[PDB]
C-alpha cells in the first residue's frame, strides 16, 4: 500500500528533480526515497512529525548494498500533515542538494557516488501528484 | 536505456495523467502505456512518425495478458520531431479519453476493465518532462 514507485528515471548531476505531493492527514511521517534501486538509496528524505521517538525532525540516511549509513538530521521542519510539499532535489558526485517548501536548501552526501539517480519511491503517507525534470 | 517507469499509480475512474515530454528531433516513434503491468495494458498509446508502415499517425491498443488486442488509428497527429508535446488521459471505467497537444480528443475503450490504472511506461523517442497524477 506504499506511495508511488518510479524507475528509469535517469536523472543526471545538475539536473532538478521536482516532487510535490500531499501529505496524508495523520501522516506521523513520510518519506521520499532516491537512489539506484530500493536496496541502494543515496537519499532517504524522511520528514517526522512524530515518529521513532523524534518530533518535526527532518532525517535523512543513504542505504549502500542494503546497509544503512549514519543519519544528518535538518535544521528546519516545513512541513504539515494534510497538506501538499514540493522539494526539489539535484546532485553532483559529492553531494546532493535538497531545497524545501520554505525556500531553504541543504546538502547531503552523495555516499554511493552515485552518477545517475533511476530510483524513486514515496511512502504511504506522501501521495506524489507531480513530478519534472529541469 | 528506455524510458520512465511508474507503478502504484493507484490512478481511478475520473482522474486525469498528465504527461509532457520532449520529441526527438529525429523521432521515429514513442510509446505511453498505462495499464495494471507490463502484460496488461488498458492503453499503449503509439505516435508513429515513420514506423510499421504508418507515417504520423497515432496507433492505440490494449495488451491483455501479454497479447495485443486491435488497433485504432487516429486522423490527427499533432506531434512534431523536435519539440515539446503534452498530453492528457482520462481514466473511466467504459474508456480512456486521450487530449492531444492541439485539443483533440478521442476515445479508447477499457477493454480489460480495468478499475485503476497502476502502471505508466514511456519509450521510444519521447523524453518525459513531467508528469502529474491526479
Amino acid at each position: 500500500a506504499s506511495g508511488l514507485v518510479a524507475s528509469n528515471l535517469n536523472l543526471k548531476p545538475g539536473e532538478c528533480l521536482r516532487v510535490r505531493g500531499e501529505v496524508a492527514p495523520d501522516a506521523k511521517s513520510f518519506v521520499l526515497n532516491l537512489g539506484k534501486d530500493s536496496n541502494n538509496l543515496c537519499l532517504h528524505f524522511n520528514p517526522r512529525f512524530n515518529a521513532h521517538g523524534d518530533a518535526n525532525t527532518i532525517v535523512c540516511n543513504s542505504k549502500d548494498d542494503g546497509a544503512w549509513g549514519t543519519e544528518q538530521r535538518e535544521a528546519v521542519f516545513p512541513f504539515q500533515p494534510g497538506s501538499v510539499a514540493e522539494v526539489c532535489i539535484t546532485f553532483d558526485q559529492a553531494n546532493l542538494t535538497v531545497k524545501l517548501p520554505d525556500g531553504y536548501e541543504f546538502k547531503f552526501p552523495n555516499r554511493l557516488n552515485l552518477e545517475a539517480i533511476n530510483y524513486m519511491a514515496a511512502d504511504g503517507d506522501f501521495k506524489i501528484k507531480c513530478v519534472a525534470f529541469d
